[PDB]
């Protein structure tokens, strides 16, 4: 979807309606906590809107051209066994970004940081809207500097006509009730989002592609924006319940993957061009290292980088992981010290490590974070 850096545009509309939807569908016997947390979200509407649009303008990433179009099965494929050379981190997908930002949002809300939490939530919804955008050609045709395409700008000038204010039922009915059943947030999200994304892919072939008429486009925008709004409301509903009832999705399950959200200091020369690795050591002495690499320029000054690591051993619990570290290895003979500001590690939907560092890492050395 289209959006603007000031928090306006299609993305912001979706997220704004996501709240109205909840405002009207929330049944009477819903817990006060859910109801009062919704009020806190509404009071931070602007932040929700800024988060909803920010990913298309984020300048603290990898200095690459934005493109938010993936095949709906990408995440599922990357999850299968064998289908990936484990020494390499897994690429970021909209599907995985929903989970990352949702985890960051929950962690922040529980520590009282509502503004930061809302922003992160908005970012999670931005990616859900994307996978719900019916645009799936092999070759993309960008029309602006933010990587948007013509279908999105077409929907943008007509966004107001596509609004909805109800999911179709009350939160005490099937749609909302089914959302709370799966205590495994990450598992639920995967199956929940694919549905919207596949329907979106189908709509692309039958209505939204460039060969279809304007009426087909208007209809495509109508049905996919309704799905996006509804789907978004469902996410926000799940979020409110998760943060209200102190719900933990990682409850006693295996850790097949770890996610690193690294904040590099804004101080001059803090970023590095040297090789960077992440590693872990179990209670039984087994170790595994991964190279943190993405298509763009990694670890830039003041950047916020993301790396997904798939484990060899799929039968380890979070507690079995004793140590965690990052390691630098010289690319050239010239100095290129690295200064990370903060490092968060996520496992099964929960922020298990939140560490401020603000220390220089030089030469070929290892910095332990746990
Ligand atoms: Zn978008
Ligand atoms: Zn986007």
């Amino acid at each position: 979807w289209d959006g603007k850096i000031d928090g306006t545009g299609t993305h912001a509309m979706i997220v704004t309606q996501g709240v109205s939807i909840l405002e009207n569908d929330l049944s009477k016997n819903e817990p006060e906590s859910v109801r009062k947390n919704l009020e806190i979200l509404k009071e931070n509407m602007h932040e929700l809107q800024l988060g909803s649009t920010y990913p298309d303008y984020d300048k603290n990433a990898y200095d690459l051209y934005q493109d938010h179009f993936w095949d709906p099965d990408t995440d599922n494929n990357f999850s299968k066994d064998n289908s990936w050379y484990l020494a390499y981190s897994i690429p970021d997908t909209g599907e995985s970004q929903i989970r990352k930002f949702s985890a960051l949002a929950r962690y922040e809300w529980q520590r009282g940081n509502y503004k930061q939490a809302t922003f992160y939530l908005g970012e999670a919804m931005h990616y859900f809207g994307d996978i719900d955008t019916p645009y799936h050609p092999a070759n993309v045709t960008a029309v602006d500097s933010a990587g948007h395409v013509k279908f999105e700008t077409f929907a943008e000038e007509r966004k107001e006509q596509y609004k909805i204010n109800t999911a179709g039922c009350k939160t005490n009915e099937a749609f909302y009730t089914d959302i709370l059943k799966n205590k495994d947030f990450n598992a639920w999200s995967k199956e929940y989002a694919r549905g919207f994304a596949k329907t979106g892919k189908s709509i692309y072939y039958s209505h939204a592609s460039m060969s279809h008429s304007w009426d087909d486009w208007d209809y495509a925008a109508k049905v996919t924006l309704a799905n996006s709004q509804k789907g978004t409301a469902g996410y926000i509903y799940r979020f409110l319940h998760d943060v209200s009832e102190g719900n933990d999705p990682s409850v006693g399950k295996n850790v097949k993957e770890l996610v690193a959200y690294i904040s590099t200091s804004g101080e001059k020369d803090a970023g590095t061009d040297d090789y960077m690795y992440f590693g872990i050591k179990t209670k039984d002495g087994k170790t595994q290292e991964w190279e943190m690499d993405n298509p763009g320029n990694d670890f830039m000054t003041g950047s916020k980088d993301t790396y997904t690591f798939k484990l060899k051993d799929e039968n380890l619990k979070i507690d079995d992981i004793q140590n965690m570290w990052i390691r630098k290895r010289k690319y050239t003979a010239f100095s290129d010290a690295y200064k990370p500001e903060n490092i968060k590690i996520i496992a099964n939907g929960k922020v298990v490590v939140d560490k401020d560092i603000n220390e220089w890492i030089s030469g070929n050395s290892t910095y332990n974070i746990k």
